[PDB]
């Protein structure tokens, strides 16, 4: 229970603008997310591509999250030991882009979006440590 406690901890810092806990087994569904941002609008279809079997279109054509186009920098989502994916939002005309980290647990996908100017490595680190925390409650 209490999936918002993980959202709140993730947000307490101020360095992040969006977070969400999405279950991807059988019928994907967002379990917790920041209201009004963009992860709260992820769809089972997108979740399907994330955990998906076809990963070639990644480095080259990207993917989306809550309808927001993204680019893939690293994908160790299914690879063990890491279980995380690092993306960068896709912007045009010099708009600021953001670092996103997706981390996979036993039952969920933990997603995190940083604010302008926050290193990825920091978004990754916090996402990874939150998924590690969850895997312990076997979730």
């Amino acid at each position: 229970a209490g999936w918002n406690a993980y959202i709140d901890n993730l947000m307490a810092d101020g360095t992040c603008q969006d977070a969400a806990i999405v279950g991807y087994k059988d019928s994907p569904s967002v379990w917790a997310a920041v209201p009004g941002k963009t992860f709260v609008n992820i769809t089972p279809a997108e979740v399907g591509v994330l955990v998906g079997k076809d990963r070639s279109s990644f480095y080259v054509n990207g993917l989306t999250l809550g309808g927001q186009k993204c680019s893939v920098i690293r994908d160790s989502l299914l690879q063990d030991g890491e279980f995380s994916m690092d993306l960068r939002t896709k912007s045009t005309g010099g708009a600021p882009t953001f670092n996103v980290t997706v981390t996979k647990t036993d039952k969920t996908l933990v997603l995190l979006m940083g604010k302008e100017g926050v290193h990825g490595g920091l978004i990754n680190k916090k996402c990874y440590e939150m998924a590690s925390h969850l895997r312990r409650s076997q979730y």
